[PDB]
């Protein structure tokens, strides 16, 4: 089968080694159980990561056959992008949205560490995510897309593993058993998930819903709830050719991995993007997390600023339901699947390809900021857009009629069924439903 | 037919009289030239409305026949809360939202003062709503809904009309000159529309996609954008019980009109739900509006952070899409058709229905706010919530083999007939169309 | 955990049992190795079903502590007859229709068997299905939905029961081993399922693509491909009252199971509605069935003439759309599950609550039919339905320039970034695709 | 302004030419009141066309300045295997659909006929249709489509013409006094538009619905009604490359213009895909049509069953959802419009081009047909298709608890709130509307 409920001894196994504890313990182990684990590390502009260089020296040190650090930055960044021109989220409360970061990292991640591990001919594949979550699944699905003939290990799926380093103490314990001294003596109130695109604050304390904000330390940006940070409003420009962001403040760029990054600094020194979603799982259940994305969230804005300007209604709704559900596909680790890139596509061709002008944003704290101009050759918005005569209108408007006598007529028979306790004859017509009271 | 192009002399004319200088024209003018008006008023608790009392005394002074004063808040206030519990709203730039105000002050505008009219038994009626916009349609189809024996007669669609008082300047010499002295010495740069939900700005200036609300006098809240505007932050809870708005703050209200006015009184000391939007009409171009609704703001977080913990997926998708939808029609002036009352009914009964508990929030400036604790029975969100173990998940995972093996095959198929360069395979599938590609 | 792995010897087992050899066997053998089974058996109103007060018997021959027969009819109709009002189905090939028979019996079965089980007071559930298809997890589903205590056990579950009886003739011979002379010396070329609305066939020769309709002998109609079956063309009437089916042929009945009746005899000497579908399951890959739906067919050909004349485009729209999407979730096992109570209400209520009026139709062979006559006191529809002039439509047309222009221009902006070859100024835009190509 | 509601005197004067009474006398009026006509006809492969060359000859005679025959075939059939390969049709009763013919022509002929105008130089620009249907407005948007100068001039938008031609009677009068015999003594029970994707038959005895095919003499096919008519049952055989039809019963073709007149004949022979449909217009109220398409029909049906055998679920539905859609946009002359392009683009690169495959069909009288064989490369579907063990399921089953859980709980706070009799608890859950009850 597929998956190997236990360690495969003997056998070359590859892991996706971030660093981490759990890797970090898990690679060790492997090793000492007699496995022979080579690690695959993915550069992915990680906000708080150190030196990239080092983990794959650490995997070394702790065990692994052969460690690669493999860059996906211009890939990530790339998607992300392809992201933000299909609107691809869809986990939003009130207008505050989660930019899906770390499924479009999963999607990269999962393709190609597994690619690169290819070239080592390692044909059992693993990770650390926990057996409880969205991530096992989401490397599951990408890693089978890339290679055929993988088979699969985890540590998590491993009842052997679990019982012998289940806890973060068992592992800090099993570190220091086998000659190494981790240091991990820090347990925030929260874990963290980050790459160029944004960070993810979930588990812990944030998984009470009387916890807020408040209690995170942002890496991404500033405390903009903290009155005594001092945001200075800024004025900011942001430029698209064709739906690709050019130009930040009139500056350009050699690539895009440094037009993000100067995205992500000029959200960031106002917090701009973070929210604190409830959304539901790829499996049963709901999780709680709060996120940061501060470039994805100034790149939207401009995008739909100009978008609402461009296009006509029905593009736009095309844009919003497509946009949705591909962003309810991305997270569910299906970015790839045809339904995704029929989606996908579709959006970039006929929706971004016209996406080119400039939006300048006034950005103050947090998601306030006010807009001071559009401009684009592509706008279809006129200012006093003559065309037609009151004659006209009169034409227009006589032509609904038989659209009004037919709809007054539906009025009347669900008054009849007793859908509405009135028609419109009697003024405004009531929906008999019990939300029709008042307090 | 319906629609008389030329004024009925001698026939009982109603008029939807708001008494600006518009409708105050036009009543003396149809009453000189040889029309029997009739004037109906609504009150709509207009924030900056002086006095409504007076307005139906104006009339009368400039020659109604008779002049009624209809209160229409608490409709208004209804379909406001129908709209919130529906996510009615499709007019959204990077997720500040337009909350239909005005089309829900047409709704019930159009209906009420129609049903009234019925009681003096005019069968004429209009507005002066201009033959350019969408509130000559909006009204045009609630009245008919209202009184299908009516006639229609609007001095914007008679060429004898706009050619004698087209101008503001021809209506104020027209006062003039029939011994009225009006006072409209003062002409913004741009226009307003209000009611108990909110107030919208739009014409003149805010025509030039380089305004920005600085040139707005907000009327229902401050202006957050002006850093020498104190505004401490402000900690505010939210209630429902059953989709019903029915405590902010731990106050309760004997009404939903006084709920609203809170609502607003909240809000506006923040300018939340403030926002910029470029948007279709119902005919034909694009107008630009800036919008105030603190209230509904207010309202719509709060509604939609519970909808995340109570509701699951498709549930909440359903809201969005269907919502959406019914915005679009609401806008429309189409409000009571069967399709939206089908969309509104649905969502109400089966979505508002369990949408109780609290939300307390901190607002700041702007659209700046930070969610702080989310309370509700009906929760199916839980900390913590073992339930299964990692051998149920092998064979979850396990279940999925068949559907990647298709998709696998999928992208191999697309690689074939060139819609990707290459499959997964080689790591990321990459997307053949011109948005493949950096800056 | 809910699921027990192994025979819970000692305790009560309740089963679903429809008396074939699967659960027969599984039976007797549960009480042999020393379980307490209860049998449950649904009036599901079989098309073959010989007699149903015999299946109890045989379940107590072979071991049951007791044996019910719950009579399932009026709820399955009422369940049908609500997929028709809603348009509930989702598996179409060419226009013909899986009309989610068997769905619509694990809906009704799955809940009503588990609930009469309450009055035993046996918290121990199972059934027969195989583990490899959907009705193990429909009843799922279902049972657990109306028992919440309920632990499961499933012969089909436990590998100690698949390595004892895992095939046909091993539970022949077990029935044989055990002192009982069961009859199966017959195997079809596929299986069967049906109830009152419609027969399913699929497995052994149905799985081929090369089979056809004509390896089946239907239960429910005719063979109308052969040519040597006599069918003359019959004229046939079908009236429906608020969305409620009250006649056929002029006739009225005592209540719905016995119009039901009467549709299936009136469709079935046609064999009306039968179809060859590929489908896709609720968990992972495809299967193939050849259906049986006589009087849901008739049913839903008229309602849906009827729907045609009656309501708007969108309404129509929606119907379908949302009778699509609550198809899917029906053939999930999802019929009870809030998203799909919201579609279904919705429906039942703003559009079958105006289905009123009568359809004649003349049914020759299988799906060729012809539409007679469409009466309804709801029609929207007119003859020669004047009501507007030519320079009315001089006015709307008019009206329609400026979004011409705007889609003019968006070709020019295809044209340029490639998307299409030539714009509209040379004739016939032409989309850049590889389909775009002749023979 | 565009459109010109009296004859241009002196003025060049371009009309689509049809040879038909209307455009007949039109021309001819329009020559002896002034203008300068030039006739412009298009090449639709009409069914029963005699000789397409004799058009022009006649408008010559009747005064055209010029006159030119301009082949449309190519183009029709290109459009309509766009439309086969996006399931672009909406108006469906029953699974009985309308193939969308009448909207294609004018697609096609509304761009070339204008396109080829401007190589006369002519920028006045009308055709022959009511001022009361859907066409008029059809031609007019692809007409200014492709060219942005042109000016409009229709005879039945010109009061000046209906008041004197405004009958038949009128017109076979005119051309009488202008010394031209007329041959249309006959006056059938219905007009009809056809082209070589289809045949469409309404007005006049088919405005009631008590007409029906039975008075409808086909012009692509049989009256399959008429038991009288001999049709033996056929075995046809369709195959489809990459989306493209290619081969018909083993014979491959020159070009698609060959292949549709190919399918035509087999689904002719048959009476395949006629269908009477009550539909909405463009415009207000409603029309009734009955249609033939054999050939589209035939396509359609084949295309499909290979369409369930090759995609998943989504994508399928996609394909449902986005060519209802296009359908819809088809039928109201938008089938360039940047919501058409966008749905239709996106299913022909990732749903069409995986379409490769050939099946098999027994075609007997009309709709009635059975399948028997489906083949492709491309399947996913697999008989037989040991993948997974009984183990694995009890763990995919176990995973649905919580969200079974979270279901069961909104069923008990639906039931508090009212909206079903009773939850799950007592057996089926009861909603509660008016369409709970039987007969
Ligand atoms: N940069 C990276 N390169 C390779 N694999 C990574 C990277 N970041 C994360 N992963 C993989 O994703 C898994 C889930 O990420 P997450 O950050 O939640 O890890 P974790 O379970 O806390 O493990 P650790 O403590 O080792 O970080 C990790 O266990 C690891 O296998
Ligand atoms: N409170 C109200 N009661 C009745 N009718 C109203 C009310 N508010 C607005 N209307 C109607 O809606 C029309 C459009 O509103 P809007 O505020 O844009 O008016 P307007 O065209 O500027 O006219 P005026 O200058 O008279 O306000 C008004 O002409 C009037 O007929
Ligand atoms: N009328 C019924 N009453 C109760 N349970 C039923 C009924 N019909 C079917 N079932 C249940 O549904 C399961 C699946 O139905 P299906 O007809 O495919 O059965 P099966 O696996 O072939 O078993 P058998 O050989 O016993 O019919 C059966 O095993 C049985 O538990
Ligand atoms: N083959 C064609 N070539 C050019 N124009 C055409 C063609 N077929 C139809 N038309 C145009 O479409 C209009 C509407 O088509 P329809 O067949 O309904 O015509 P009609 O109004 O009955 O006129 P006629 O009596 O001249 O056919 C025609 O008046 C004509 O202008
Ligand atoms: N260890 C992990 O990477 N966790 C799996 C991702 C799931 C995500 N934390 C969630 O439950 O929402
Ligand atoms: N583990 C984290 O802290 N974040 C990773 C998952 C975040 C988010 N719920 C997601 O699944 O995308
Ligand atoms: N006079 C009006 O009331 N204007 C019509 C409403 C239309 C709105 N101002 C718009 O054009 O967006
Ligand atoms: N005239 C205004 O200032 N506002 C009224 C219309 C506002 C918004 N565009 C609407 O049509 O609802
Ligand atoms: N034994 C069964 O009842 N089978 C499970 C239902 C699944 C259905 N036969 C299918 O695989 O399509
Ligand atoms: N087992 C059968 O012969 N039919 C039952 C399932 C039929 C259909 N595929 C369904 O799952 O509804
Ligand atoms: N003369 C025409 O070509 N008629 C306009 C097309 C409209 C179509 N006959 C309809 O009303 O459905
Ligand atoms: N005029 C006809 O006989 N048919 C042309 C229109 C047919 C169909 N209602 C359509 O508008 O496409």
């Amino acid at each position: 089968t597929t998956i190997l409920k236990h360690l495969p001894v003997g056998q070359r196994i590859g892991i996706a080694f971030s660093g981490g504890l759990d890797t970090s313990a898990a690679l060790l182990w492997m090793r000492q159980k007699g496995a022979v684990p080579y690690a695959y590390t993915a550069n992915l502009g990680q906000p708080d990561e150190e030196d990239y260089d080092a983990i794959p020296r650490r995997a070394m040190e702790y065990g692994a056959e052969n460690a690669r650090l493999i860059d996906c930055r211009k890939q990530l960044v790339a998607e992300g992008i392809a992201a933000i021109q299909c609107g691809a989220f869809h986990n939003t409360t009130g207008g505050l949205t989660y930019f899906n970061t770390t499924p479009l990292g999963r999607a990269v991640t999962g393709t190609m560490l597994v690619a690169a591990m290819k070239e080592d001919g390692v044909n059992i594949w693993g990770d650390g995510s926990t057996y409880k979550g969205n991530d096992i699944e989401r490397f599951y699905r990408y890693g089978l897309l890339t290679n055929a003939e993988l088979q699969i290990y985890k540590p998590w799926l491993d009842t052997d593993f679990i019982d012998e380093l289940g806890g973060r103490h068992e592992m800090s314990e099993f570190m220091i058993a086998c000659g190494f001294d981790y240091k991990m003596s820090v347990e925030k109130a929260y874990s963290t998930d980050s790459n160029m695109l944004g960070a993810t604050h979930e588990a812990k304390d944030l998984e009470y819903l009387n916890s807020s904000v408040k209690i995170v330390n942002p890496i991404m940006g500033v405390k903009f709830w903290d009155e005594s940070v001092k945001i200075p409003a800024e004025e900011v420009t942001v430029r698209f050719e064709q739906g690709h962001p050019v130009a930040l403040n009139g500056k350009t760029f050699s690539d895009d991995v440094e037009m993000m990054l100067e995205a992500n600094r000029i959200g960031g020194r106002h917090g701009l993007g973070m929210s604190d979603q409830i959304e539901n799982r790829i499996i049963e259940a709901k999780s709680r997390g709060i996120y940061e994305a501060p470039g994805m969230a100034l790149l939207h804005i401009a995008y739909e600023r100009l978008l609402t300007g461009i296009h006509n209604e029905d593009t736009i709704e095309q844009y919003h339901a497509h946009g949705r559900q591909l962003g309810r596909l991305l997270y569910q680790g299906r970015w790839f699947d045809s339904q995704a890139l029929m989606l996908r596509d579709s959006l970039q061709r006929w929706v971004a390809s016209q996406i080119t002008g400039e939006v300048t944003l006034e950005l103050r704290r947090g998601n306030d900021y006010s807009i001071l101009n559009t401009v684009s050759e592509n706008l279809t918005y006129k200012p006093e857009r003559s065309v037609f005569s009151p004659d006209d209108r009169i034409g227009q408007l006589t032509m609904r009629n038989l659209d009004i006598t037919d709809t007054r007529e539906k009025l009347f028979g669900y008054a009849k069924t007793g859908l509405l306790s009135s028609s419109a004859a009697s003024g405004v017509p009531q929906v008999e439903n019990l939300e029709n009271k008042g307090q």
